[PDB]
């Protein structure tokens, strides 16, 4: 999500998104 989804999405998925989908 990057309407207002990205609200959590870079503040809970930031340690997943960010992390387990590099790795």
């Amino acid at each position: 999500g990057i309407g207002k989804f990205l609200h959590s999405a870079k503040k809970f998925g930031k340690a997943f998104v960010g992390e387990i989908m590099n790795s």
